[PDB]
């Protein structure tokens, strides 16, 4: 809009592209992303109303001219590129654990209002200068590509999943900060469930009641077993690797909830650090 200067385009997601802008009638640098059905526009407005320290908050909704504009805070950094910064020598495990103990907190409120973000990835976990971490784009499936950090039953064909789901994700992008390394890095859907079966082990109905009826399920998947988590995430001590069990249940009802996490032992000496970065 005439509002809005744009600056630089920030990223663009399935839903749309993403600008850092200035709101010329209030000088504020913004997160502006362009996208119009009512019942989008309702929900949306849903989302307008949550707050959270650990949620990008969603400023403002312009519609216009039948078009559709979201008007977010501006975070400085996204956890991604972080990452690769700290590729080198890995992001410290205080700093792991304040991050994972903050976004539990996030979605632990977003789920009580039983909103699911869906689609979790480190490009969408944005991070500031405090040690403070956000979780972006929340909400916006409902209203209206990597493969990295989807739950089984979705790739199973599942269609009504739950909160579960983005807890999966959690627990996949938690590994990877651990490790520096993408734990499922699959390219076909077909492919990432191959990778997850390889190392949780092929699942059958004594680990996930009901998995063989699941609509995209086929008998004739290839059989593996379940290796031990000692090798998957060195060096994660034993509380972590047990929470990250937790977190990869295959059955999405023995899944551990955000909240349940949030009292778990490995977080017990949690501290909020700040980090190194460079913007
Ligand atoms: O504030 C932001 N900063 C930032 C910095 C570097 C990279 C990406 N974003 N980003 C921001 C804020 C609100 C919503 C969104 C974003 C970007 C991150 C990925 C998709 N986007 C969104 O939907």
């Amino acid at each position: 809009m005439e509002n809005f200067q744009k600056v630089e385009k920030i990223g663009e997601g399935t839903y749309g592209v993403v600008y850092k802008a200035r709101n010329k009638l209030t000088g504020e640098v913004v997160a502006l992303k362009k996208i119009v059905p009512s019942t989008a526009i309702r929900e949306i407005s849903l989302l307008k109303e949550l707050n959270h320290p650990n949620i990008v908050k969603l400023l403002d909704v312009i519609h216009t001219e039948n078009k559709l504009y979201l008007v977010f805070e501006h975070v400085h950094q996204d956890l991604k590129t972080f990452m690769d910064a700290s590729a080198l020598t890995g992001i410290p495990l205080p700093l792991i654990k304040s991050y994972l103990f903050q976004l539990l907190q996030g979605l632990a409120f977003c789920h009580s209002h039983r909103v699911l973000h869906r689609d979790l990835k480190p490009q969408n976990l944005l991070i500031n200068t405090e040690g403070a971490i956000k979780l972006a784009d929340f909400g916006l499936a409902r209203a209206f590509v990597t493969l990295w950090y989807r739950a089984p039953e979705i790739l199973l064909g599942c269609k009504y999943y739950s909160t579960a789901v983005d807890i999966w994700s959690l627990g996949c992008i938690f590994a990877e900060m651990v490790t520096r390394r993408a734990l499922f890095p699959g390219d076909s859907e077909i492919d990432q469930l191959f990778r997850i079966f390889r190392t949780l082990g092929t699942p059958d109905e004594v680990v996930w009641p009901g998995v063989t009826s699941m609509p995209d399920y086929k008998p004739s998947f290839p059989k593996w077993a379940r290796q031990d988590f000692s090798k998957v995430v060195p060096p994660l001590d034993e509380d972590g690797r047990s929470l990250l069990s937790q977190m990869l249940h295959y059955d999405p009802n023995k899944r551990i909830s955000a909240k349940a996490a949030l009292a778990h032992p490995f977080f017990q000496d949690v501290t909020k650090p700040v980090p190194h970065l460079r913007l």
